[PDB]
């Protein structure tokens, strides 16, 4: 019993996709936790909460789109525990943005290794899938998060509660 | 005389594109044959017929797009005979779907060999051309045909004409 | 034998199958003409579109014959689609003259298909050929004739300016 | 100090991107110069002038998009002098089209070298950026310019002053 | 030689127009470089970048209009190298606005000298061309840029990182 659709689909890549699914679900969990941190009455930054809730839902499509690809190529989904975030309390708008930047770089590095695995096993379809749906999305998220961390720092965060409040209204509100 | 637009276009690639053109026209000929088999009064599954006529028309678009690529890069089109399909009677809805799956996996492997030729000849444009217009189209066609074969087999085909008739109306007649 | 067959001779069935192959050939010839004019060293965009259109219309002519075959209880048997005689079509004028020759040979095979149909007292098959092919062939042969007349009177194929202007004013709407 | 966004971005690619920005700006300068040559009262080909002014704006966009990519990846833009075109007088429509074809083929090989650099430094994002936004746009420009010299030559240019006039209105004026 | 349209167009004016074309292209290059400096992830002032990107596109059009003027009067365009900006790093929003103020005032001084060259050479058409399309455009640019440095300085830039951020949103936004 091997899948009728399987073709040029190496098993290391199949396993790498299964790990990537867990990573994207994890990322979505991190964002879910950040968003409702900023919903706390003693944090109370509504657009920070909306911004991170949006990222969390985005990561959930990233996970589902990878699950879709596995079935398309004949792989078999095997899910694992979605490890809890490293933090329940994110201290500040700035820290959350700095933490988010770190998370997206780790997902990016696992995606770049997935692409190297695909090219090494000469699977051009999986590589093009990775280029089209993830690599440029990661570069845009990292840059945007970089832009955000720069601005919060120059406004005087995190020491300046006035800085985070104004960033919340003028950049994250739209 | 070498073409005034030719650049970084190996002659092996040129021959390969011409080989792919014939394969795509062959594929479309195979589908045209399937389409009108199900138009026979003793088969009479009109949605199977419409399904395969569409795939036949899409394959010709694939062939024409390869001819467009050949001229774009400065190569020269050379057409060959379009051998007839290996069957005149396609057995059943299920069997036709299985043949289509087998035909599409062969076309995918011919495209995957074309991709290895382009990268070995350091032709990033031809590789990107194959990735965006053919590789994922083949992965989606192979998966869909696989879906169709699973459902037909689980419904009791080709044993029970009631299965193929119902599949013809509820899946292909949407 | 088919449950629907009545008055459909076995020669008619075989002739319909041969006509199907001829129409697919015709469609292949036009496909090859079309992308010749797409070459960067020919670059006649409307000559390419005109011949691509005829190739699609020939594609459909064959399918109507395949539908007719199933309709009358005959059985489709396909054959190889032999390659065109040429890979390079030389000129707009020459391609048009080649097309003129091709449509007249298909017309001659349709005229013989009609003579077989009347001889075998198959009035439906005769009407099928008259309604969908005979006048369509007479219209194509005349139009192709008009095109070779004009290209010659404009000075083709010697005058490269002739083929450019014809491509723009006649084939460009 | 290294950028907070930089990841998998070699210093060789960064330097190559800065040169490509200069090349794209150069090309736009060549086209800007061609455009106003045909605005001269003693040449007076309004659609040649409009056509080449369009290409100049296109190339200027090619440069701006490369600058966007540089900042996205954490590189730093370094601009250089924009050398003059090698001509002030472009002689004829045919000659301008021939010069343009040569210019676009030189940009294509410069972009193709960027692609091999990106793959050698295992930068799949940079490889995909070049494939989607530049390689096929260069292949399309080369083919169109080739079409333009074939027709202009076949009509009798540049000897035939009538040829360039008719080409100017029937091809470039549509 | 000499142009069939040329009339009352001195060669100093012709040569001065050629220099002005190069100056406008320079200005457009300077603005292009400022704009993408504020696109850096360690600056990230999205509206500062758009403000300067707009200025670069306008200067480009200013250059194109002068090239059009050159042809209208029968002069001949001769292009020159577009020297690179004097800085790669523009320090701050305030600093970039102060440089732009400086850049626009020197280009204004180049246009004012072109105007006296036109009046001295009794070219009423070229004088009116400059007054109509450039002189008041420069007077408005100088006034706007002065306004921006005043507000940025009065808000406390560049020390106040919060000032440039708020200016980026409420004045340039
Ligand atoms: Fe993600
Ligand atoms: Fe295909
Ligand atoms: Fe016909
Ligand atoms: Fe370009
Ligand atoms: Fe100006
Ligand atoms: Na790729
Ligand atoms: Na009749
Ligand atoms: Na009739
Ligand atoms: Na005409």
């Amino acid at each position: 019993s091997t899948s009728q659709v399987r073709q040029n689909y190496h098993q290391d890549s199949e396993a790498a996709i299964n790990r990537q699914i867990n990573l994207e679900l994890y990322a979505s969990y991190v964002y879910l936790s950040m968003s409702y941190y900023f919903d706390r009455d003693d944090v109370a930054l509504k657009n920070f909460a909306k911004y991170f809730l949006h990222q969390s839902h985005e990561e959930r499509e990233h996970a589902e789109k990878l699950m879709k690809l596995q079935n398309q190529r004949g792989g078999r989904i095997f899910l694992q525990d979605i490890q809890k975030p490293d933090e329940d309390d994110w201290e500040s708008g700035l820290n959350a943005m700095e933490a988010a930047l770190h998370l997206e770089k780790n997902v990016n590095q696992s995606l770049l290794e997935l692409h190297k695995l695909a090219t090494d096993k000469n699977d051009p379809h999986l590589a093009d899938f990775i280029e089209t749906h993830y690599l440029n999305e990661q570069v845009k998220a990292i840059k945007e998060l970089g832009d955000h961390v720069t601005n919060l720092r120059k406004m005087g965060a995190p020491e300046s509660g006035l800085a985070e409040y104004l960033f919340d209204k003028h950049t994250l509100g739209d």
